[PDB]
């Protein structure tokens, strides 16, 4: 069954210069193959910890990430005002990949960029575009993550750099994940949406952290946006 990750606060209050521990749990063992990322106030998402501890570039060491077995926590020291954010925490331990709901923090060269979303009535079809530029795209994995209107993070699918995909249950048959290598570009045509598919849609840079498929999301694209109503 699929692994459910855990933030029992969804934000927390603190003063600048604090200490703050958020905390994650996983329903079962994942290896320490935990991933953490921040969301600034105005959407922009970045990786901020990978394989539990290991601090993406450009992060600093005020960020210490630990845990074992189902329980993980990210420690914030010195909190300072660029930390205002949300955090999702994600295990990469197996498919498909989740993450926890987010936990905020409240005050007491790689290029993606995607298009093709719009506005559709439920059966309707959209062409998403995912248009790379600052590293080898064709060496790299890339995913799409979609953000819903409550905030959450769920992992839509994957493709290879040789071109092996993979889906998430509920959206196998109604997406299709496809790369051009040559043009740097990832695609994902959806068909038949429903109300549930409306979502930000985000492309996402696979990074190999560990074999055999053990990844991290290091770079994330603004997202672009699909509604599905009926009205």
């Amino acid at each position: 069954m699929d692994i459910q990750m855990t933030q029992t606060a969804s934000s927390l209050s603190a003063s600048l210069g604090d200490r703050v521990t958020i905390s994650c749990r996983a329903s079962q063992y994942i290896n320490n193959y935990l991933n953490w990322y921040q969301q600034k106030p105005d959407g922009t998402v970045t990786l901020l910890i990978y394989y539990t501890s290991i601090l993406h570039s450009g992060v600093p060491s005020r960020f210490i990430g630990s845990g074992s077995g189902t329980d993980y926590s990210l420690t914030i020291s010195n909190l300072d005002q660029e930390d205002i954010a949300t955090y999702f925490c994600q295990q990469g331990y197996t498919l498909p990949l989740t993450f926890g709901a987010g936990t905020k923090l409240e005050l007491k060269e790689v290029k993606l960029v995607e298009s093709g979303g719009g506005l559709v009535k439920p059966g309707g079809s959209l062409k998403l575009s995912c248009a790379a530029s600052g590293f080898t795209f064709s060496t790299y994995g890339m995913s799409w993550v979609r953000q819903t209107p409550e905030k959450r993070l769920e992992w839509v699918a994957s493709i290879s750099g040789g071109g092996d995909t993979y889906y998430t249950d509920i959206v196998k048959g109604r997406v299709t994940i496809s790369r051009d290598n040559d043009r740097n570009i990832l695609y994902l045509q959806m068909s038949s949406l429903r109300s549930e598919d409306t979502a930000m849609y985000h492309c996402t840079r696979g990074a190999l952290v560990r074999l055999p498929h053990y990844y991290s999301m290091d770079y994330w694209g603004q997202g672009t946006s699909v509604t599905v109503s009926s009205l």
